[PDB]
């Protein structure tokens, strides 16, 4: 059963000290390539990963002791979630970790789209006074759309309540009894649209949610619609995106995630209208250590049953 | 009555200045001829003024404070000085608590590394602001707003004001200490007070040596209230990890070792630049004219 693990990637020496308390042996390699981390998987029933360490079917397929695969962090790009499955490879995640940086990152660019400040800063780091260019919009009384009301789209909602923002969304999980109690009104998505002056995306991607704001969609909205994406490349169609910012449809947006990291396509990125971050949502300190800790925890449990 | 308008005034105003008479003339860029014979005026952003003037009651500054018109030469005349104090009070507290997401997370580094083609994930490791120290000199309007807001993200929001009580500043979740307890606690600091002596210089050399080694602090109140000089100095020995500011003590600023040091966010003055704002400044004046 789990003895040994493997930890591929950095993250905060709180996962390794929760596992040996736990009973697992453990040891720590770092970057390693293709042919170097799998001799190291020779005797290991776990590996932890991080970002960076990808998770190939080939890995997968050519370690033949591997158990578990443990990713200190949300979903599983870097890892062949479908060659994992085959191989009957046990694959996890930290959910619960990231939440409050995702939303934190979710609020702040709200803030940024509202008053244009990374915007002003280059302006500023230009050399510029431009204080005519700017023209801000206050957020209290405005309508925020909030689509998945699950861990981050209820956190986001509560702070921006704060702001007398208005919260409405949608979830087809969630119960409009239960969006109430955390100040989100449900309504059907067709009723959404037209009320919002932001819209905001917390879920999973999935065919029902791949392109959730399109060309469709965008028709729908009041004329200068500012976006948010915190959450993952593709919920928002890129090239429906582009063609409302560049009608005018939509006013601005921020994106953390692409359908392509780093994103080829700078199109979006290079929009006057759009502020960007390299997908940072869970890049905080206390993140990082949550993640590690709650990796840690969920494979010491599957020892002990 | 004519009245002149010296500055980009919201549409609303003259469409309100036609209750009571109100001949207007918006006329930016200005110099002082405008003002020919005119009694009663209003105004937004730009003494000599009022001296070669004539037959003028009361001035009224769609705005804050009176920082751009002579308030003692007006006194040398009968002139009432108006403004609107709490018409851009939301604005300044929203963009402040924009600027501290910022400081937390680096959005406006962040976009401009990737608008240069750069993906740099490790060089933008920031905060999370649930659980940290937020300490708020002056406890007014906008230091209020601030601490509410920033109560929602899990700060714990400190501060002190000489003349709000300490049991008014409970009521909306804000424990007062002395500045000396103040400092040692604090993760961000933002300032909310008046520019007066007492206030000049209040973020100092003496102030950041007491101060958390990695404090971040926000100035979107007005220039000067922070040393710049000494604001540099903790942002060179990182006292200081970063600092936004929508202010500074010469606007526009020629001195650009600030605006340029890599953990420093700036605005030009948009603290009061919404729509909602210059609406609602342009219409608090109304009702303190045409409501004597
Ligand atoms: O007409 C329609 N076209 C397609 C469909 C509209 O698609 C949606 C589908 C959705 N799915 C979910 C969803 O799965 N929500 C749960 C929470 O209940 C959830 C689970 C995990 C996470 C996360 O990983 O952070 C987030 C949310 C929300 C959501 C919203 C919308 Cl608008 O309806
Ligand atoms: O030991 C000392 N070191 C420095 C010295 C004084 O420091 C202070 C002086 C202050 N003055 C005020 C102040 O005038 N506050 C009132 C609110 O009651 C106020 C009025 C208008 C506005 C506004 O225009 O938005 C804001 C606030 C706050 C404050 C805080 C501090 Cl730390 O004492």
């Amino acid at each position: 059963n789990l003895r040994k693990v493997l930890i591929s990637d950095s993250l905060d020496p709180c996962c390794r000290k929760i596992l040996q308390d736990g009973g697992l042996q453990v040891v720590e390699k770092q970057n390693l390539s293709k042919e170097e981390l799998i001799a190291e998987l020779q005797d290991c029933e776990g590996l932890i990963v991080r970002s960076a360490t990808k998770v190939t079917a080939d890995v997968i397929n050519a370690a033949e002791k591997l158990q578990v695969v443990g990713r200190a962090g949300t979903g599983v790009d870097n890892v062949d979630l479908e060659a994992a499955t085959r191989k009957g490879i046990l694959v996890m995640n930290t959910p619960n970790g990231n939440s409050l940086s995702a939303a934190e990152l979710t609020c702040g660019m709200i803030m940024c789209l509202a008053r244009q400040i990374p915007q002003a800063t280059a302006s500023m780091k230009d050399g510029k006074w431009e204080r005519k260019k700017f023209m801000g919009t206050e957020l209290n009384g405005k309508t925020l759309g909030i689509l998945g009301l699950g861990r981050i789209g209820r956190e986001v909602a509560t702070r921006m309540q704060s702001f007398g923002m208005k919260t409405i969304g949608y979830d087809p999980i969630i119960s409009p009894e239960v969006s109430a109690s955390f100040g989100v009104q449900q309504l059907p998505l067709e009723e959404i649209w037209p009320l919002c002056d932001f819209i905001t995306v917390h879920t999973p991607l999935l065919p029902s949610t791949t392109g959730l704001l399109n060309d469709n969609t965008f028709a729908q909205c009041k004329k200068g619609v500012r976006v948010v994406n915190c959450a993952r490349g593709g919920i928002v169609d890129e090239g429906a995106l582009l063609r409302a910012l560049q009608s005018g449809q939509c006013a601005g947006a921020a994106l953390d995630v692409f359908t392509e990291e780093p994103p080829r396509d700078r199109a979006l990125v290079d929009h006057e209208n759009v502020i960007s971050c390299p997908h940072l949502g869970a890049s905080t300190k206390e993140a990082q250590s949550r993640c590690g800790e709650e990796i840690a925890v969920q494979f010491v449990d599957m020892v002990k049953g």
